């Protein structure tokens, strides 16, 4: 299965890295081509050198129209409109990993199907008229039939395993989320006009706490249908370049203790959902490959009379945790 | 009323600034002397130049044993033990603003009473065997009798006005707090041994999200006695040098909407408790003089069936909001 | 003289602030209109709230097509092509302050002359076929005849007064500059494709030391003709959001001591060229109104045998120092 | 050869990491014991988790009096006075790697010789009454006779290979250095009293450009005796947590071009002195094992008439480059 990566951004590049570094374990798939808005020279440089995830342990260079890794060539295009990228005919692209941020719906990502690609996995929420898959939570809903699929967001991936565990073990009546989240490239380096015009998005990212909207909690029903309508929340964007944490405050159907909550959630531990009691901080999270890293040291159950609130917290490398999830889904997708 | 400032740190210096810049409005009080562990040369320099709060708009210099502001001299001591600072006899100190972080209890801050000072206001939580005052919430509990008093923490000051309003308007059954908080000098510049040995406190402060304990919510009953035992919470320390935000998630006794919550809390607006709907971010908070700045744009009420959670959020300049509160209490304290 | 500001970016907004806050002293000029690529709502918000320069001490709001300051209306356009902005006919614009970064040459900035504006002052180097003015150094070259003029760069303004003083007092044989410089909006928040494709410009700005090209030293002859061909240098972009410092290493025509150098440069002190011996750091520089702030504490003259190198260093608020210079030139320009 | 590490700080921990990760290549040496001011629990945690250098790929834990790596125990002491650490009798310590920053002279580091250790290598400049070794430049001066030896500073290690190459190839008449340098734990997290009382050291480190003194250039004659008295310079401390760059501006004895300079310096390439033309930035430098990484892309030779200045620039991971150098010297020291 021949993969075209649309948008060699943070996610597109890390997906390239993860696929290659899985080696044997990613045999069914291989990246064959890439599309962006820039030179092969720059794409190769950014794959090689990463300010947050370190230097790629391979030999990378460019030609006039490709990047080269360990001797193998990967074609690079600069086609702003997806139906125009000729990588099916040129490169045998079967499958698009859509990571530009500009095709986040079924309608839009049809452009790749017009281009002759067979399947698209979108690196973002892309609406409710397709499936959203969080690997480890509802990847068994995925079939070979599916043409265009969403991998959700980083926050979706951080949240779904934790709420899945809580729902199955205790039941969630209602809940509200705050994710303390790294800055991303939708934000501004310094205060100035920002695409979309949001007064907070416009503010210098690496010197402010900036409240942000997020639909991750609100849309959780696409992944965990039982919690439809039960959750909401928001984000605070803070000055780290990567590394994020999701807090959830729930009313559960049963009276619990922190220890009982921790014990129940540990039952769900997996490559997708880690359990980490080592008193870590955000920079230790970088490079972790689970989609969500539950932190039992932050669990807090607050009780007065018959009323009880349950706070549970999971870390995530918003870039790399998400990427590794996408790759898990990609590998399953391929095995179909 | 002659004030000695013990600990010319962030709080001690800003209190000096605020008192001076109130001018006429701080007539009953004047700083006469200062104690720390360092040279007058350095104390004067740090009063003048501040990386977060800008340059003090006065002429500052030092002698061999004092700082000088606009021509007036303020004696500087370097006495590690408070009962040894001779500023009562030397300088007529009546009253200590205790801001070292090293005398945060009644027993310890008795050292100043041994030194011959009459009253102490402590710039921090100092236990339950004295009063903790949040100006605008329970300063009417304060009498002339009181000898050693706590001004609570920055977080206490951020939280109490918001919960006071909620308790009086709707009633709080239970609640849990997360404050997304600037780094402070208890933290480390780079990973290394930290006083107290905490594995998270030890981590580089300006490059990590770092979970932190805080008793602000748990101890709120000292300020708002009705909420005794009803609240808990924690902190996330993030890479801003000042500027913090407190989120509270409550179960209230009544069903509310966000708009109803916002409207009710606005009734409590005061110099101590601001209401700011302008879509600000943390750097806009710097220099604000309220103890707590309610942000109605972040209000979120999440409902499923008969169950409802209410999230309310207030900003605070952890350094300067707190300082201005302390000064309000100080001015009232003096008017007694 | 009616001013249109093209590009309400960092420079355009700060120029608006500086003009207003000069009050009486900016009587000959007034901003009447603004052009950018965004909503009045956002422009008003960003004028009011600034992450680095604090909140503007005025009442700011927007209508559907203007910003409003203290009751007065300023028309806002969103015209990507300058010959299309109708602010001459609509608003009586006489004069354009060109601050978009997209018209940095005589040819391009003719677009405003086609639009019917009489004069342009460009907030950047714009070639050698017009005058470049550093106020305090060669503003006496400016006449009423001039139609399109350059105010140089921030670095030009930091460098020219220092080299002017050195050239007139000792003579410069040759010199090389390094400016340690705040990040700017030409850089990336996180590693990714950057306009122009530069492999270093592409790197995350707030987490790297990033070498950068600059022609400030090389082109100094446009401002100080005697030093034509004598200087070169570069920049290191570092993680501060504003605040910069220029080091120059010279061979001079005479043997000097640090003290002699400091004494000679102090003779040139002016509103444009400050002299500051208070051991400041970059955050103290923010808001300073001189174009260049000489720091005698950093002067170092290194001698072996008959050979001598002279290092001199000046701070600058790259945003605000430059802006205040531009405004000085603007006020002189108007007085013609 | 049994090594005690005094001061399990950034350098002490990274040296532990480097020794272990050399495996076979560090056979002659092994760390047996550690001394600091803190709990084994914390030391183990900080060895395992590093905010800048990532997670150590080993199993780390503590007992009540030791750290444990991959099953092997390393004794931990908390002895403030070095002559009191009993690790010779207890642990067979032969050799001290002195990394506390508190024993940086021959006299002081004699304390370990009183404790019964045979040799000390000090992780810092420690005066002129012993040898200072920069591996790759003058490690052939080292003998078995030497008891207490200095490994210089990070900056010394960055500078010496570059000046060695220049001196041998062209001759240096005079030169001046500026190192743009990461913040270190001598600095303050926020403005406040700093050990030693320096007005600049006192300033918040992660939000300022801060000029700093350094004797690296001035003392270079201890390593490259020919350049005695020929060099000086200083530092600018900037907000990165690690990763530094040294610029040198020289008058050379011969007229050169940039290309000739680059070509000559490349002749000196070694494990200790790297040559890197890939347009890197500071975060790419982290983890590099050379003491100095020459960057030919920054070379600039500026000529007017018969006068010429030569700017050459080398990167260094101030923590890890230095550490790997120390370990090279340690391995040679042991082979004696
Ligand atoms: N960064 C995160 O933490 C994260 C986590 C989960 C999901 N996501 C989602 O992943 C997507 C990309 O995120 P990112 O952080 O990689 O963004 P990015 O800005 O780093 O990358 C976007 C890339 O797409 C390229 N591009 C833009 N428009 C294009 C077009 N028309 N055709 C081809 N290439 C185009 C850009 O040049 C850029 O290289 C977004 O949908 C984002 O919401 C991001
Ligand atoms: N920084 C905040 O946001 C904030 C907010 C509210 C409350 N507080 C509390 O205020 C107190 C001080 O905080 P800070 O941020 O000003 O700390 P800081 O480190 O900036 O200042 C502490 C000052 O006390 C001096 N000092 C230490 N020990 C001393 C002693 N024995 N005698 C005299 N001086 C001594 C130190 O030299 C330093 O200048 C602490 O209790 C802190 O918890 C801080
Ligand atoms: N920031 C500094 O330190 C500094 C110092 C001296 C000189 N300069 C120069 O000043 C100019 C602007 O710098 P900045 O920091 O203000 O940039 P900025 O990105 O903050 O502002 C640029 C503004 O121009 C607007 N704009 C872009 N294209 C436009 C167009 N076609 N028509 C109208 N508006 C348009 C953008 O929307 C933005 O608001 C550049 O030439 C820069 O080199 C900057
Ligand atoms: N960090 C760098 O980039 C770097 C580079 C080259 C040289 N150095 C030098 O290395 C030495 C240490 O630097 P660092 O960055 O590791 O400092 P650090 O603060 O990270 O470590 C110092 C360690 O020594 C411990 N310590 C302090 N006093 C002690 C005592 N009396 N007995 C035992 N342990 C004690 C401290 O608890 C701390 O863990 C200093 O001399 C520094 O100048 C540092």
């Amino acid at each position: 299965v021949r993969i075209g990566i649309n948008g060699f951004g943070r996610i597109g590049r890390l997906a390239f890295r993860r696929i290659m570094d899985l080696g044997e374990k990613s045999s069914d798939i291989e990246v064959v081509a890439i599309n962006d808005l820039t030179t092969p020279a720059l794409l190769a440089h950014l794959l090689k050198y990463d300010s947050t995830h370190g230097t790629f342990n391979h030999e990378v260079s460019a030609t006039d129209d490709s990047i080269v890794v360990d001797g193998k060539k990967y074609r690079v295009y600069a086609e702003p409109q997806a139906q125009n990228i000729p990588w099916v005919k040129n490169d045998g692209v079967d499958f698009v990993l859509e990571c530009t941020g500009f095709y986040t719906s079924k309608a839009k990502s049809e452009a790749h199907l017009k281009a002759g690609a067979k399947r698209v996995l979108i690196s973002a929420p892309a609406g409710s008229d397709l499936k959203t898959i969080v690997y480890g939570v509802n990847d068994d809903t995925l079939t070979a039939d599916d043409k265009i699929v969403s991998a959700g967001s980083c926050t979706t991936n951080s949240l779904a395993p934790m709420v899945n565990a809580l729902q199955k073990e205790f039941g969630i009546e209602v809940g509200t989320m705050t994710t303390i989240h790294a800055y991303t490239s939708t934000q501004m380096l310094l205060d100035g006009p920002v695409r979309g015009g949001n007064l907070r998005s416009a503010r210098a990212a690496a010197i402010n706490i900036i409240p942000h909207s997020t639909g991750a909690a609100k849309a959780i029903g696409l992944v965990v249908p039982e919690l439809n309508g039960k959750l909401n929340g928001h984000a605070q964007r803070v000055p780290v370049p990567d590394g994020s944490v999701t807090e959830l405050v729930s009313i559960l159907s049963k009276d619990v203790t922190a220890d009982e909550v921790n014990e129940a959630v540990k039952k769900y531990e997996s490559p997708s959902f880690a359990y980490n009691d080592h008193n870590i901080v955000s920079s230790d999270v970088l490079g972790m490959t689970a989609g969500s890293i539950f932190d039992p040291t932050q669990t807090m159950v607050t009780t007065a009379g018959d009323k009880q609130l349950v706070k549970t917290v999971a870390w995530y490398d918003n870039e790399y945790s998400f990427t590794c999830q996408m790759v898990r889904t990609l590998l399953k997708f391929a095995t179909l």
